[PDB]
């Protein structure tokens, strides 16, 4: 168990940006700018800084050329400059490795703290950031598939309860989770900004980054991303969806970038900002929990995820999950799922839904 | 081959309605009225007559209680009363069994001809029908999943070229098809009304009815049907989709009624009314041909379809396809498909996609 | 206008308009950069444009000239022989015709242009150069994509006279607007099984009221408005967006650099059955044009494009003598209602929603 | 100027519900339930309690039968029980009348404080509320026009800077405003929950309630409300819209209930939760500021609004605005608006846009 520090937690506003290491900056640019339409805040020969349509902070995504594709930092903005001090004291008490840079790690961010957190993830906390033109009314630029906000991160970690307690102490509130009747937790979702999630934990071998998620305005915008990928004859990079989630209630899609970093497109979850927001727990065998329409979850969604780096830029060692596997208990040879609890009709034994 | 009659073909306007035999009328009512929101044109203890939001003819669907669920008739509206006579002469010349009822087979249809067509399907041709309130501006009745038009039928038949030529002789024009390099035809789509299809042929054991399709206004209306089915905890009756079709370019969904009759929801195909409308042929191994996004086609979509009846109400015997199977050549053990022709990356062998 | 003995040509649909424009570059910016139409051909004299789902060569030809005007509204006919039928039909009507075996504009073959009995330059053709049908080119699809040509709309002074002539030509009336004293203000009529291929608006004419393009969805029309706001050209949004009464379509009217009016349109209904029910609206029904009762801007009733004769000269305007829709609905002596017979929700001497004429 | 109390401000979460007095409860029920599709939490012969599709607190709207239609309370939820005490101390320090009911003023609310605020508005602060079934996945109930959340209130008040400062001290941050070049503020928008607004100030004679706003998921849901009102032949109850706002960037519609209470339908504004969120100031003469497409703002939008009650249930006296009128300076006889700053072309002098004048 990760202890609760005496030191006060920093006041975290929201997920703000991810730094992803990519192997071929031009191929990555083509995906994120030409295919997906993200907006360039800054670029050079080593990095591309990208933002969503409604963003005013400098960026939501930094693509950094490197030898090994991986998550380098998942950054959360805090409420005040003093909250970066609070973050530093909090993680030091946790016994975590930290590094503070008054002029930032990436362009457009000022005083920033990176940490190797108790789950092995590279978290950044910052307040100071360079404001840019907020493009929210630039309908002359708006794409039929426009990505309008950064919504969340999702982390693969082997022990979900352990991670959950730590994030709650940090001020994240759990909104939804997946458990079974034998005391196992498979996943949890947790927030600061008053949507379903700013980050989320998926049970599995980790630390690995499961995905970064961007929002659209409407469901047809997600449909258009699929249609465009069909026209570009890259439909093989559509991993899963489009669908309606059970957990979160959002319309969604998962696609794969050139380094197999997974990107979710997401819209129309609900408000969670009240402190007694009702927590929703799904059973792992409920075939409407991940896709509300019962569409099967492809095995790659459970097994594949991105490496993460430590503060020296080296890949974190992966620790094996020993708790039961969501893949195995739902779609593996001895798995089970149901449509209606207690009804044999519409249940699946040893296979995925829909044939 | 089915020879072309010397008798002139009836002038067919469009698909108009289907009569489905159902085993439990109340359960079927629940599905078509309460889940799907179709509008009641007439009902009693034996039948429910239903129409879409924009329809002015009496109905687009008749649910008839009976012992064995099946298609009883797929009905096309013809241009004039005289076209019913032309239909009778045409099918008589083909040597088909016909039945003419001057006052109709179902309520709200007048003079009507039913035939056991050369592919074993029960076709009806009629002109006269009772007009009803056209609900196209009744937004006080509009559902979040509103079904707005009847769009098409899809028939399973063993020899697609044979059926295609017969339908061409009847004035249907092929818009799209699926073939391979060996010259096998797996499916064809063909129209009268100036959309992609009024009926369609799927290669397989037949005669069987693959589906009846209704359209929505927008893609979100199809999404809502899925969402509603999840809320009703009947997501197991979502068979395939939602998706974008390759063939037709329509946004689509397939669902299953209480007797396993398959219903497609469909929107936003394209205009085909010019007589030189370009015909599109897809390769059977193209994994974007059926679902443009490359999502796999579940085997039940290829293998399962509804029985059809003869004019006595008995189930039509089935003839097994001898041409190659689309299922087998794409997703079966010796099948394959591609994302990009000639590229092993994104190809699938002995396996479906994704 | 008498019904010829000669058979009418079999008309499939509206197919394209040729508009004369004064500044080709400014017109290009509007139709290509703002509206996203697709270039089939262009040079210093003309720009040929098509919608997303079209396979014929073009739906719009922009021709540089001194005086902005409609030069031709073109209908495609079913067979080559129907061009001969059109020629014989209009000759019997006593109309001026011109036949060009190799077309008037690029990508059209054998074509007949006529100065029709209402003074409009109609073209009939079958032969056209097929192009890449872009209907699945989602790599090109814009948030405001125009997917088809839907219809034309013509200003003419005597609507019944025009209606009868178009009925003889094979168009079928779907909807109209009349009053209780027997005046007709507008009529809509079709060949292709939608609400309209052309339409008549009562007023001084011949003038071209608009050309209409379709979108897939209502949000595509909303995006056009949003984009025009972002470009700071919201003053070129004339009217809308709205829901029509007549046609039931979602709509918008915008103005090109020469004030040619373009409608964007979606989700009208099927009309292909021969006994398709006609719908007649009362002129005082404030839901007939905008279903939500939003006021119809006066320019919509007064402004429209000049049309040319076959020499390229502007057609003389003939004044409407029947009552004016503007005057009887939104002028100082006008009225409209929300519910027939109800004073609540009625408007007298002004438009709906609190406005009078500017 | 309203002074900043020494006492700490309550921590306000969000707007939570309004109580509207209505004259004919059945007619009001038909509007809010049958026309608009709000979900009944409770009703009797005197009150109807309604919530939106995604709500889990007891209600977002209470309709209370009474002799004079008016706003009775605009209610904000606070973060903790202790924040109700803080609200009481805060308003007392401001010299405002307060009333505390341990078991609530309306059903499904617990310990609650109502106040006559410094602008004459009846505010409620509460934490405790009865949870109900959250209908957010009840797609079997979902309407083509479904109202999914309560979004905001909008208040008419004569002195916008005076109100703005008071609300800022209370912790609301201004996200957008409308000013001119002569020092006049015509309107301001301010939030707690991280959308553009939880409440808003519109310059005018007040206190009056301008509107209550509900959100939809998508723009087509707003269009459906319009379409349905046409089918019901109540298009005369569509006041303004649908449109795209400049301020807020939301797609919108304004409609009028049976007592002329104005309801906004709203979707797809942007995130404001960062504390340095950029404040956007529009010039009052910019004809894209209220409707981005330049559609004219109907004069009733500027002149009509609902009465508000004091804690005794009597109507609050109206105080006249002396600052310049947005109506007058934009669409009135000496008004002006532009499409492009400094361009005569597309400007409007002494009339509205798109060919209209004031009736
Ligand atoms: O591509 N296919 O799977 C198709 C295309 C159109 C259809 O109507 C259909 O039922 C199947
Ligand atoms: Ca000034
Ligand atoms: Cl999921
Ligand atoms: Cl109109
Ligand atoms: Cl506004
Ligand atoms: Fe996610
Ligand atoms: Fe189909
Ligand atoms: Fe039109
Ligand atoms: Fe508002």
């Amino acid at each position: 168990e990760i202890p609760k520090p005496v030191a006060p937690a920093p006041d975290i506003l929201r997920c703000a940006y991810a730094e992803l290491v990519v192997t071929d900056l031009a191929k990555s640019r083509n995906f994120y700018v030409d295919v997906l339409g993200l907006h360039v805040s800054y670029e050079d020969e080593n990095q591309i800084y990208l933002r969503s349509f409604e963003e005013f902070i400098h960026h939501n995504l930094v693509l950094t050329k490197g030898p090994v594709a991986a998550l380098k930092a998942m950054a959360f903005r805090v409420r005040t400059p003093e909250d970066v001090d609070k973050a530093e004291a909090y993680y030091q008490e946790l016994g975590c490795r930290t590094e503070r840079r008054k002029d930032g790690f990436v362009k457009g961010i000022g005083d920033a703290l990176r940490v190797e957190d108790p789950l092995g993830f590279p978290y950044e906390f910052f307040f100071e950031t360079t404001h840019v033109e907020r493009l929210h009314m630039r309908y002359d630029l708006y794409s039929a598939g426009e990505l309008v906000r950064l919504d969340h991160f999702n982390q693969v970690t082997p022990d979900v309860p352990r991670g959950r307690k730590y994030l709650e102490d940090l001020g994240f509130r759990v909104t939804e989770d997946i458990q079974d009747d034998e005391g196992t937790t498979y996943a949890a979702w947790m927030h600061r900004k008053g949507t379903v999630q700013d980050t989320a934990l998926t049970g599995g071998n980790g630390p690995r980054l499961h995905h970064v998620a961007f929002s659209t305005h409407e469901k047809h915008n997600i449909i258009q991303i699929c249609d465009k990928m069909g026209a570009l004859r890259i439909s093989d990079r559509i991993e899963r969806g489009p669908g309606r989630h059970g957990v979160s209630n959002a319309f969604y899609l998962y696609i794969l970038d050139p380094d197999n970093h997974r990107i979710e497109i997401y819209t129309q979850d609900y408000y969670t900002g009240d402190p007694d927001n009702p927590t929703i727990t799904w059973n792992v065998h409920d075939n409407q929990r991940r896709d509300w329409w019962g569409n099967p979850v492809v095995p790659s969604w459970y097994t594949e995820a991105s490496k993460v780096l430590d503060l020296d830029g080296n890949v974190q060692e992966i620790i094996e999950r020993t708790d039961d596997s969501e893949l195995e208990v739902t779609i593996g040879a001895d798995g089970f799922s149901f449509t209606r609890a207690g009804d044999e009709d519409g249940s699946y034994h040893g296979q995925a839904s829909k044939g």
